[PDB]
């Protein structure tokens, strides 16, 4: 089977908006989701669908956007890094588990690229 996705929401975690979680789900989030490679990295890795029955045995931390997304929607996350924490995880999963130079690690690599422009333009503190 599957693993179930990740937690998303967590009722005994305190919750705040901050300038840069707003700018990380209203900014980073959508351009991301919007560019022509993001489909693949939208929702969980889907192993059975891709029949691909070690992806589970490699990747035991797995990221993905809408993850990411529900995340932010859901005031889950404290500090603006541990999003950025989970983009990265998101990138270093797909690097760990595909080749150097493969195809959908050029994506990856691609809205990596994207998202460390949007994070240099991460308001102030
Ligand atoms: C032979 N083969 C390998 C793949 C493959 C290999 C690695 C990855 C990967 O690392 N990520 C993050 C995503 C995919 C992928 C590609 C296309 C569609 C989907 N759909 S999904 C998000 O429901 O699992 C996922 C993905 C697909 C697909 N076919």
């Amino acid at each position: 089977m599957n693993p179930p996705p990740p937690e998303t929401s967590n009722p005994n975690k305190p919750k705040r908006q901050t300038n840069q979680l707003q700018y990380l789900l209203r900014v980073v989030l959508k351009t991301l989701w919007k560019h022509q490679f993001a489909w693949p990295f939208q929702q969980p890795v889907d192993a059975v669908k891709l029949n691909l029955p070690d992806y589970y045995k490699i990747i035991k931390t797995p990221m993905d956007m809408g993850t990411i997304k529900k995340r932010l929607e859901n005031n889950y996350y404290w500090n603006a890094q541990e999003c950025i924490q989970d983009f990265n995880t998101m990138f270093t999963n797909c690097y760990i588990y595909n080749k150097p130079g493969d195809d959908i690690v050029l994506m990856a690599e691609a809205l990596e690229k994207l998202f460390l422009q949007k994070i240099n333009e991460l308001p102030t503190e």
